């Protein structure tokens, strides 16, 4: 460590030019630098009110290159990396191995139409087996155990039953 620092640097000028640009609605979440074998990656973590997407990302990099290869004083060598992506939470269920691995989880899935005459309800995930999730579901103070199959997630997010 020490006063002078181009990482440092950067991050500073980073934002300083993330905020005069997007203006949201994109919000920026954060953004740092990691080593990749021999290749300083970058990676601006943005959030959004609810939605986002691959998309979104591609277009939201091509309005910070503009203000990317302008952060001097500090000219990288060469070898540097840059990626951005969406925070989201944590560990979404937006795929079955997410699924499978939280098994002790608070979750809170919407379905189009319904699993046990409820479109969205709060339950914790206790296991998965057998491409099915056994969880405890909670609707109009209703907390009982049932199984949930796998294909009719919309809107599945984590959550944690309670703080304490």
């Amino acid at each position: 460590g020490s006063g002078v620092d181009a990482i440092a640097t950067i991050v500073e000028l980073v934002r300083e030019v993330v905020e005069p640009v997007i203006e949201a609605p994109f919000e920026l979440v954060d953004i740092e630098y990691g080593k990749i074998g021999s290749d300083m990656i970058l990676s601006i973590f943005v959030d959004k009110p609810e939605g986002i997407t691959l998309n979104d990302t591609a277009d939201l990099t091509e309005m910070i290159s503009p203000v990317l290869d302008t952060i001097k004083p500090d000219p990288f060598p060469e070898q540097y990396f840059l990626e951005i992506t969406s925070p989201g939470l944590e560990r979404p269920l937006k795929t079955k191995d997410a699924v499978a691995g939280a098994v002790g989880k608070y979750i809170h899935v919407g379905l189009y139409q319904a699993i046990d005459k409820q479109k969205v309800f709060e339950g914790t995930l206790l296991a998965f087996e057998e491409d099915e999730l056994t969880m405890e579901y909670m609707d109009k103070t209703r907390k009982k155990t049932v199984q949930i199959p796998y294909s009719l997630v919309s809107k599945a997010r984590l959550a944690v039953k309670l703080l304490e």
